[PDB]
């Protein structure tokens, strides 16, 4: 009817039904959420600056975290100490070894936040860092894995959660194919909590296990040696292709300096007993021998440049792209983000949140009129074709088989998944349990755990239960996990469940004010106890905490990522 | 060879009315003319027009099997054949949106029935085709059901209506979209 | 409560549930079933009579038969005239040269059973076969497929529905790696047909390709050459790894004795035109030369010997095995069935004669109170386990459901499938077609078709419509089918297209009573014209007919046919 074009026009312009329109109109509603996104972005990404120089924070003004105030001084004069012996104490190790101009990701950060509780009742540990740095750096034209031991020994070497990082380090980089580079500096072992850390599986173990399986599969890995590796410390110098040993400081022990006395006691120089002996003995331990710091990074740096990874990833990753931006401003992103602590369920939407993420702000709907619960089509990132699941209310078993429809493409066709996750949402109605629901879900959990198609997720907010297994969760195997502020992760139900766990717990049916208040307060506190900032990341569950500003390009850096893959 | 082609196409609607140099014998063009405008007011069209919409201008068209069920079924009337201008489809190798696929739609002629032994046959060849290339399908449906009539001969055996829905899963089971 | 077994006794006792006890009554009911079975079976155990030694049945007592009186003294008289020449006119070179006390199966028989409508009104053409015979020999403990060409050349060589068994016993063989064997006596072709056989595809050339693509997965085919193969036949004998020319009555030619003639017309005697040479000629063509008839039989199983084949056959099939009867006597099989020309359904059951069929009279149900419609459980054949599906009733998304979980199971774990045919039974209600019903029928396709296990149907009765499309169906490559009497393969509908298209065709409102009888009566004719004897089998639809009282032998045969593949 008086319609007749080739279907670009209708496509390729300005006006195609693929993007999305959602303009916002900044109104108290708006301010009410955005403002409060900003309260809670604000120490997020300042906690960060804290724990960054770790305890010396020139300014004193750090209000805006609720960290304790902390003998900078002690800090300052342990920093001191540790850079005229000639050691640079920071990060600095990383930025030096990257390539400029180029990008890093931090994948575990403010690890171990406020974790063990000391003899002090007011004091807690204080490892602002798990003990190491991680992040994805590229070097030289290679994409790599960095691993840095941090000097603080103050509390001990390795705790559960330094090791717990070093795995998955050492397990993204078995997944994805990058070289690893580990900046070894160790006070030893934790003699307190030995029992927790050595024996068992998922320990000090694996990690020789890890650094041997990779040699296997013939994924190059490299170690340097800055500061004595002693108690099964001293293995990894020993397994590693190419290990650097600082001329004057760097030390690699299987036995102690004290070890020596009591039995058989004839005490010598701590050079002799093994740590850097430059005098041409038998020992052919140790690859590089470099008089300096700089000296060290470089061959370091010189030494990856010969795997022949550069043309790998220059043909599989485009490094000459033209970065298209979407229709609206990033820093809408806050605001349609709802408040927190409300009583009832505030209102929610993902249209807009996809629209302002997307390139081009565009999107490739599947069926929307049915199973009006779930969201699920295609987009694109940053020239790579993407696929998400975004949930939105009340899970049915029709949007359970969208999903698993969904997913049968994507796994078909090789398409990448990005998960956006959201409230549990199982029915409860007799009708629904007697449709089969429980068979439904089973169709859906079965497709994500059987998907070989890599996936990412990052958390919107409100993951409680067992939801999560319908999209995703950290026991699916998801190759990186990153967070937004205002989550929770909690029981089968974060609100509910205290009205259910209030009728069938000892009550008596009197004092009905008394026991809500022992018993509605007393779950509300341990349900919302936990959040982002704490039960998260400090215990490397969902180890990635990011802004909700940044999100794309943090997932692009992770699908980069996820290309030199086998 | 050059012109029946063109006959075809515009199946039974020729208004040139000089088309001697076809030796087809001369149809009532008033009842299809009738037949494509009130299937055009339905809101479809149609034609083989939905094909050069789908593919990309510019590019190159093949159509596979032309000319196809020319005057083969020989009806009762002695001096009339059937008439199907087409084999009911008309098949042909697209290049959409950069990527090559294999074309199929189904035309809507309806008048002696949805399918016969030339349709199921050009469908079936369309599906091999493709499988054996890896050139993706696109069908385009219209359907008046079946032909009760010849239907020992379309729908039972091997190489029929079945042989189709093998292909579409023996397809997807290869992950040709 | 007071029940402690160990699960046997409980098991392995005669008295497990696995089994089953229907035991019928022989009621009035019993004998009009059981009565019309024996009237359904007589004469298909007889037409094989007629056609076997074609044409001559000294009796002249074939009423049971409804096939026209023939002249028997023409073929006599052409029979006479065949065995004088030397060579022995019937399938006794098959039986002479399969192993004593070994079983055959005859796959195609009854082909080509009254075709062709001759000039002649009254008269049909008298392919008593399709010209060949064709079944699953066993020589020298090599199992093979036996191909042999009849010596009517009255009618032509080769007919439409020759050159397809000939494909099909290709097809099969080369399904499941068993070497075939193919006894060559040829007219040449068919003159008066030659654009429905020549041209095209699946046609005579089709033969030739098969003959190669055999080779290239070597698996060695052997021919013999009893008389003239020209016109496109003397391929085979040099496409052939052993080939077998008769001394005297052999012959093989690329253009035929009157061929010379009119084009350099010095003719010379048809021995120096191909055939059989035996004055050791330049040409290097075919492998034995034999004096007589045993001699060449002879050498062919002795070619047939040095194969290597007889140790793999021995492990794969077990030679030395203790059969095991079913409970209940298989006479009884005729009794279940209903009987015909029933203006409604009558009743019918599966339980009996599943067990009634399988080994011990057992069996082994999933859900049977959910589905109630579809019967799908484990069995076993004659010491191999076997699935089945017999259709029972009025199908429905939860049998889809319920068929399509099967399938994956037995797929998963290597079991064979069989299919027991039965009505299409797609409700039409408005709220299935509302409850996604094509959904689910698209689920059971899918999973039917995609099956790598071997499959094979046989029909039980009233078998018309898309509803096999739902079990299975010749468009889904069965390596075997066979046919009962009682068997009819139509429309959507068998009774209901007659209340159907009587409403909508040119129908006055007026003239009830002729319109009905020119409707209703006329699309019976039509639906029920069609049937097991003629439509099927004579035109190699569901090539095998069998009786339904010796159906677990030929499902045996069939299974030990199909453990030879790759
Ligand atoms: O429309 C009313 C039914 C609401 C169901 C909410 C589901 S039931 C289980 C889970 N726990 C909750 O508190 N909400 C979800
Ligand atoms: O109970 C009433 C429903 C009857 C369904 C009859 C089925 S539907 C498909 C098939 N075609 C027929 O003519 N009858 C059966």
């Amino acid at each position: 009817y008086a319609h007749h074009p080739i279907d670009y026009e209708r496509s390729t312009s300005k006006s195609p039904n693929i993007l999305r329109l959602p303009a916002n109109t900044s109104d108290p509603t708006y301010q009410e959420n955005m403002a409060r996104m900003e309260g809670l972005v604000e120490q997020l990404r300042a906690r960060v600056r804290y724990v960054q120089a770790g305890g010396v924070v020139p300014e004193e003004e750090a209000a805006k975290a609720g960290v304790s105030i902390s003998s900078i001084e002690a800090d300052d004069r342990v920093r001191k100490l540790h850079l005229s012996r000639g050691k640079m104490l920071a990060r600095d190790r990383i930025e030096r070894l990257i390539d400029p101009g180029t990008r890093f990701l931090e994948l575990s950060q403010l690890a171990g936040w406020d974790l063990y509780w000391d003899d002090k009742k007011k004091e807690y540990e204080r490892c602002y860092s798990g003990g190491i740095v991680t992040g994805i750096g590229l070097v030289n034209g290679v994409r790599c894995m960095l691993v840095a031991n941090d000097a603080t020994v103050k509390g001990g070497t390795y705790y559960p959660i330094t090791v717990k990082k070093h795995l998955r380090a050492q397990k993204i980089a078995e997944q994805n194919h990058l070289p690893c580079i580990y900046l070894v500096d160790s006070g030893g072992a934790n003699l307190s909590r030995q029992d927790d850390v050595f024996p068992d599986e998922q320990h000090f173990g694996r990690i020789f296990y890890n650094e041997a399986q990779m040699s296997i599969k013939s994924i190059s890995q490299i170690a340097v040696v800055m500061g004595s590796c002693t108690a099964g410390g001293a293995y990894v110098p020993a397994m590693a292709d190419e290990n650097i040993i600082v001329a004057r400081n760097g030390t690699i022990f299987l036995g102690g300096p004290p070890l020596v006395l009591a039995a058989t006691g004839e005490k010598v120089s701590s050079e002799e007993l093994g740590g850097a002996d430059v005098h041409c003995r038998i020992s052919g331990v140790g690859d590089h021998y470099a008089t300096d710091d700089l000296h060290a990074l470089y061959l370091a740096r010189r030494a990856v440049a010969n795997l022949n990874l550069k043309e790998h990833n220059e043909a599989r990753n485009p490094t000459d792209v033209k970065p298209v931006p979407p229709l609206y401003d990033p820093r809408e992103l806050g605001g349609f983000i709802p408040d927190m602590l409300s009583d009832v369920v505030k209102s929610f939407d993902v249209r807009a949140i996809i629209a302002r993420i997307v390139d081009g702000s565009r999107f490739d709907e599947f069926k929307a009129l049915y199973g009006n619960t779930l969201v699920c089509g295609f987009a694109r990132i940053e020239g790579m074709q993407v696929g998400i699941i975004a949930n939105q209310g009340i899970l049915y078993s029709e949007s359970a088989l969208k999903g698993a429809h969904f997913i049968g493409l994507c796994t078909q066709r090789n398409v990448p998944l990005l998960f956006l996750q959201n409230i549990t949402g199982f029915m409860v109605g007799k009708k629904y349990e007697e449709g089969g629901i429980a068979r439904n879900g089973a169709r859906l959990v079965m497709a994500v755990s059987s998907a070989p198609v890599p996936k990412v997720t990052v958390l919107i907010g409100g993951s409680y239960g067992a939801g999560n297994y319908g999209m995703c969760g950290r026991a699916f195997e998801p190759r990186f996990l990153f967070m937004w502020p205002n989550a929770r992760i909690s029981v089968m139900g974060g609100t509910q469940a205290a009205t259910v766990l209030t009728l069938t717990n000892r009550n008596l049916k009197n004092a009905s004010e008394a026991e809500i208040a022992a018993f509605k307060d007393k779950v509300k506190k341990k349900y919302e106890k936990e959040g982002s900032c704490y039960y998260s990341t400090a215990r490397l569950w969902d180890d990635g905490v990011i802004a909700p500003e940044d999100t794309r390009v943090v997932v692009a850096e992770a699908l980069r990522a996820t290309r030199l893959a086998p």
